[PDB]
């Protein structure tokens, strides 16, 4: 989406035609970026009639070009878009510190694990994803490749027991940062009974935060869960993984967005320090053209 929204802004710049049908031109291209990438059309929409509205109310300040102006503009209404300028806090200053992972059926865990192992942490993995039998062996590998201890109960089905054991025996160890792993037996659209299976576990283990992993590749169907979600505690954020496996990220980025949660992080690629703090404006500042 952004990288098309470059060459979009680039054609902008190079003033070709007319201020208002180039305007015209690039509106239009926008919407159907923000349409092709899955952003709800009320979103797309009221995007685009912002962009107009301030267009009309706020000349360019002075020596500023018009169509800089203009982009200028349409840079800050796509961080809005996104959430806006925020920075997330992702150093936590209470130890020990309890993560716990939750989201749908479908490396996050470990990649999490990295980046606080990279920041001088003593960090402990709790593989409790049950469900999928491969996970904890596979986690159990990032954990081996990493160098962070992984916890975890092979055929054990019990995933509040294994989180519970889990946790107790890393506190015991004086861990630093624990993450637990889990997943969930509901998709996207029982998102109900997908929160209400949450509770259980996160009764028994008490974390100090709460993490919602979505994958990209929903777009905006996100929304749904994301809202139930953020609403339901105090201490939950979110995570969007594969934005560079779909076409989609836009949608889920503006549908999280839309819930006002906190995505702290975002999985770009598929290696391990393949994870990145996000902030909407960041994001959204890589292509700017100036650069």
């Amino acid at each position: 989406l952004l990288d098309n929204l470059r060459d979009t802004v680039r054609k902008f710049l190079t003033g070709s035609s007319s201020y208002d049908k180039a305007v015209e031109d690039f509106i239009k291209e926008l919407q159907k970026s923000l349409i092709s990438a899955d952003v709800n059309v009320k979103l797309v929409f009221s995007l685009t009639n912002k962009i107009k509205e301030r267009l009309k109310n706020e000349k360019p300040p002075t020596y500023i070009e018009r169509r800089e102006w203009f982009i200028k503009i349409v840079y800050d209404e796509l961080s809005n878009l996104f959430g806006g300028d925020k920075e997330p806090k992702v150093i936590p200053d209470k130890i020990p510190y309890v993560i716990m992972l939750v989201g749908v059926q479908g490396t996050t865990a470990g990649k999490l694990a990295y980046f606080y192992k990279k920041k001088g942490f003593k960090v402990g993995l709790v593989g409790a994803d049950v469900y999928r039998p491969a996970a904890l062996e596979q986690l159990q590998q990032l954990g081996q490749q990493i160098g962070v201890p992984v916890y975890g109960e092979p055929g054990e089905k019990d995933v509040v027991g294994i989180a519970k054991r889990g946790v107790e025996k890393f506190l015991s160890e004086k861990m630093e940062i624990i993450i637990v792993d889990t997943a969930g037996r509901h998709g996207y659209g029982e998102e109900a009974a997908l929160l209400e299976e949450m509770k259980n576990i996160y009764e028994a283990i008490k974390p100090d935060e709460v993490t919602l992993v979505i994958d990209a590749s929903i777009g905006q169907k996100a929304y749904d869960l994301a809202s139930k979600f953020n609403q339901a505690s105090k201490i939950g954020t979110i995570i969007i993984t594969k934005m560079d496996g779909t076409a989609k990220g836009g949608g889920a980025l503006s549908a999280v967005a839309a819930t006002g949660a906190t995505i702290k992080f975002i999985g770009t690629g598929e290696k391990i320090d393949e994870l990145e703090v996000f902030n909407p404006r960041r994001f959204v500042a890589r292509l700017h053209h100036h650069h």
